[PDB]
């Protein structure tokens, strides 16, 4: 038995992948992930021009998860748009590109340029609209008028098929509301839930301060702290967009978080968090846990259970 | 070294007090809070008519949190009236009465009736704008011109101070819009801070399902998972509504989190998951463990360090 399946045109030995952000930077990081046993990569989200980011400390992990204020450092979309025309193997894996322009001219201008390297080469686009640690800069999808424009404006400059990292929601109606916009735009093929919980703060008691440097503490949230959003965000949109992919994010430490992911609706699976802190050797882990589980449960494929959660 | 408050114009033996709905819905679970070791204690938030609520199971604890689907059952406004006017101790501790109405007008009569009473005996509202486990009724306080109606409606309806029970946000732009909505209205003279994480979705990996009945499992997260967000939005409106008072909700465990929770500015520190797992001995514990840290500090006083969380 193998995990292997097919999305979007392409072939991944499994549903694993990074989560954007998560060692994918460089194109050291690129190579890691790319050598790694993970069925898929994604880019570190991208700006037109490079960035230094927000200041240290702006990363800090806990037993219940992480923190983070990174504030899009990256090193440029001329670099990730290099990375996918001329460095990555696609014999190795499929490669997501995530850009997260600070404005939708921004982000239009990126995806001009990434289109003929997606006719080209394959790469495939998730738009992020859920950054939620640049200051000044509230998240997109959480301004259901300016998502709608984002889309608007990316599908008709790029014309090809597309995802989008979605914040996370707490809200039915707006669970309502965001599926409808997403369900707009057939262009949009996948839909990755969750990016971090966001604006959270970590104090540490004996210091009495907060734990990251960047606004005044506040950063995004990530591991096991938002295992449920992420598993009720993914299932919500599951069942919203019946035409369109899911991809969880949030949580995943173990096979089994995977195969709640699954069952809830998920077709790949990205792991932030945790492979951060464990490094790129979780990927075989992940991959004998879940296949571990299917076993157990008589699972031969995840068509099998993916969507099946039960209800009461 | 001492725990009192003096806030209101009522005193606080301790700043400790159940969450609105854990251990406050029949008489008996009153008296039990009172009973308890608790500063205070506030009242199951409750409708105009008696209700029971969404069906079971809709209550389910995990070692980092709970998940919950009451949907206000609830003996009625005219049961938890009545309780404030001939049956609570107020030699004991302060009570607290939260509302929920399920539309401004439901509000509106409540207060209404409830005004000569909290004239005559003292007790205290807490509106609840934040309830998510209502089929169909999203959470007020999401929408910004519905919270400014209701505050409007019921200010001038009750004509008395009034604290509000808020949802959580996730982005500084929400923050932002709240805390200035609550600031155009000086009867709020305390902010509680916060409410479930709403619409989670825990699910069992065993039996491949939802572990609660309503709403296809979806609901309200506390616990461990929502600490970082509780101690967030704590902060954020103790910064932002510099002269009204905030209460902390959301993570309690242990007077390490109190501790936590009155850095981030918090005068009373309600107790939720924790109360409705452990029961009302936790007050003697928690009352015990945040004396434990003040000594080692050498803080007399909550004063000296409420709201002094550093920055970097
Ligand atoms: C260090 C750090 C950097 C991240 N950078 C990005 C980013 O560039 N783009 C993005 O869409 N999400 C980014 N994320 C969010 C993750 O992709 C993911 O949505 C989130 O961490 C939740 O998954 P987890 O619980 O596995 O951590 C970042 C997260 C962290 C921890
Ligand atoms: C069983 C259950 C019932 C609740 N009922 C109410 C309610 O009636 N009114 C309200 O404002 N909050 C209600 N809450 C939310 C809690 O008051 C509190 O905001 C939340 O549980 C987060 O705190 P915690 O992390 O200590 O659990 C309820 C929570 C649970 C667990």
């Amino acid at each position: 038995m193998c995990l292997k399946l097919n999305l979007l045109d392409h072939v991944f030995a499994n549903p694993f992948m990074n989560a954007a952000g998560v060692l994918c930077c460089t194109e050291e990081d690129l190579r890691c992930m790319t050598a790694s046993s993970s069925g898929a990569l994604v880019s570190k989200s991208c700006t037109s021009a490079p960035r230094d980011g927000n200041p240290e400390p702006r990363y800090m992990a806990f037993p219940l998860g992480s923190i983070n204020s990174m504030g899009l450092p990256n090193l440029g979309f001329d670099f990730y748009l290099k990375y996918a025309s001329d460095l990555h193997d696609y014999s190795k894996k499929p490669l997501f590109l995530s850009i997260s322009g600070l404005s939708v001219e921004e982000n239009v201008a990126m995806v001009r340029r990434l289109a003929p390297v997606a006719q080209e080469k394959g790469v495939l686009l998730e738009l992020n609209l859920s950054c939620p640690n640049v200051p000044g800069k509230p998240q997109v999808a959480y301004d259901f008028e300016a998502m709608r424009t984002y889309l608007q404006q990316v599908s008709l400059a790029y014309g090809l098929p597309f995802g989008v990292k979605m914040p996370p929601y707490f809200d039915i109606a707006h669970f309502d509301t965001a599926a409808a916009v997403l369900n707009e735009f057939p262009l949009v093929k996948f839909v990755t839930c969750v990016n971090s919980v966001g604006n959270g703060l970590v104090i540490d008691a004996e210091s009495e301060s907060v734990v990251i440097k960047p606004k005044q503490g506040f950063g995004g949230l990530g591991g096991k702290y938002i295992l449920p959003t992420a598993l009720a965000n993914v299932n919500a949109f599951y069942r919203r967009c019946p035409d369109k992919l899911v991809f969880g994010c949030g949580g995943v430490y173990s096979g089994e978080d995977a195969f709640l992911h699954i069952l809830a609706g998920a077709s790949m699976v990205q792991v932030g968090t945790a492979l951060q802190e464990e490094g790129p050797g979780i990927f075989t882990r992940l991959e004998d846990e879940l296949l571990e589980i299917m076993a157990r449960k008589g699972y031969r494929t995840l068509e099998e259970f993916r969507g099946r959660v039960k209800t009461i």
